[PDB]
RNA sequence: GGGCGAGGGUCUCCUCUGAGUGAUUGACUACCCGUCAGCGGGGGUCUUUCAUUUGGGGGCUCGUGCCC
C-alpha cells in the first residue's frame, strides 16, 4: 500500500507573495478561518487583549 | 554503516502582499478660480514611463569528494 497521498503543506519554494492565500486566510500564519488582524499566534494591545465577557 | 564540507527536495522557525501612493504625459473634463468671454490656471479621469516590493537559519532526506 502507498495511500496515494503525501500530506503536503507547501508555503515555501522561492517567494513569499499571495501565492498561498485567499480572502478566508491569515497573511501572518497562512491558516484558513481568520485574518492577520485576529491571528491567535500574534500579540494584541494597547496593553494586552480586549475581551467582552467576565465571571464572578 | 558513520563523520566532515557544499548543494537540491521537504518540513519547520523567523511568518502580516489582502488589487496602495507619488512624479512625468496626450486627451477628455465632474468641480473651483480669473477672464478682452476667445480662453487661461488649479482640480478629476483613462492611457503612459519611472520609483517604491521578492530573504535567512535548523531538522530529515537525497547526492558527492575526502576520512573512518
Ligand atoms: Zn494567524
Amino acid at each position: 500500500a502507498t495511500v496515494v497521498s503525501g500530506q503536503k503543506q507547501d508555503r515555501q519554494g522561492g517567494e513569499r507573495r499571495r501565492s498561498q492565500l485567499d480572502r478566508d486566510q491569515c497573511a501572518y500564519c497562512k491558516e484558513k478561518g481568520h485574518w492577520a488582524k485576529d491571528c491567535p499566534k500574534k500579540p494584541r494591545g494597547p496593553r494586552g487583549p480586549r475581551p467582552q465577557t467576565s465571571l464572578l
